[PDB]
């Protein structure tokens, strides 16, 4: 396991820390959503939680990322949900396929 | 109607409130984008905004949330904006599908 | 070139500032991810990066707009991503197709 906190910034103004999957997968639009590993794991830094989104370049190529919510408290492996929209797609081990945005958890009153 | 504040947090450290539709439906892809009721109202807490995305497990299992904003001062009902992506889906009342996220709203000098 | 500045807010309630193509567009499902040009750059206010969305009504109509980051200090042209999902979608000059979202920028230790 690698935390979050092994993760790169492309550049210092890059909101996000890429994620890459860990294996060479092909989807295809039929495959429907698939998981896609990174090896990384959670939890976040304390007060914050995580989003997961598409790089635009892996998008425009066929790509779809699905927004995904990481939990502060989240201790398993974070996913890319992916899917190829419309054509058949090749991950390559190691591609920046999407990116992990920290953001502030806003504390509310709802209950728990 | 039932104000955001009714909503529950999965967890503590569960980042955005559950969103369940308050009624069955039946979703085909070639049905293309649906707005489901959740009986759920804004307005939200001062400085806040919501985000609507879905659920990993919900995503995985072929229903497509498209991120939606709620405006701080929205008052009407929230909706989940949902598409079957691949296959015929089913929600049953009650099945969380969704997730409200809060974030800050940031000042700009922008002309509204 | 026109700055983020000379984007407006529909409402002072509203989260987004609101992004139209500068062009007509047609967008077929088999076109698959488009990138829509708006004539608006970056960079973003200091500490702050940037979230392009939908907005309901196009999504309701067809028009997918996918989630893209744009960073504090990208000085491009902000270009919004989209797809029609399930029919013809036609973008007239104008219409207001997405939002932007401007979000804290939070930093971390993250190796750049
Ligand atoms: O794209 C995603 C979305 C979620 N998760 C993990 C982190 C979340 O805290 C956890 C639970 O997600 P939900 O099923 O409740 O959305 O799954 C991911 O790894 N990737
Ligand atoms: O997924 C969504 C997106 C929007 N809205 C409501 C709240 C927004 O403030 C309002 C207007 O949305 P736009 O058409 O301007 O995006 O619609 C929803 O209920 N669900
Ligand atoms: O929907 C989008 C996503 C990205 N970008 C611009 C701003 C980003 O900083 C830059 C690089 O995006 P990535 O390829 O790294 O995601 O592209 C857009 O104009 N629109």
């Amino acid at each position: 396991k690698q935390p979050i906190s092994k993760l790169t910034r492309a550049t210092p103004g890059s909101a996000g820390l890429d994620l890459c999957s860990t294996s060479h997968t092909v989807l295809t639009p039929e495959m429907g959503p698939q998981a896609l590993s990174t090896g990384i794991y959670g939890p976040l830094p304390p007060n914050t939680f995580g989003l997961i989104l598409g790089r635009s370049s892996i998008t425009m190529k066929g790509l779809q990322v699905y927004p995904g919510v990481i939990d502060n408290d989240y201790t398993g492996e974070i996913k890319i949900m992916a899917k190829a929209v419309n054509n058949i797609v090749t991950v390559s081990q190691g591609n920046r396929i999407a990116q992990l945005i920290l953001l502030p958890l806003i504390e509310t009153d709802n209950k728990v």
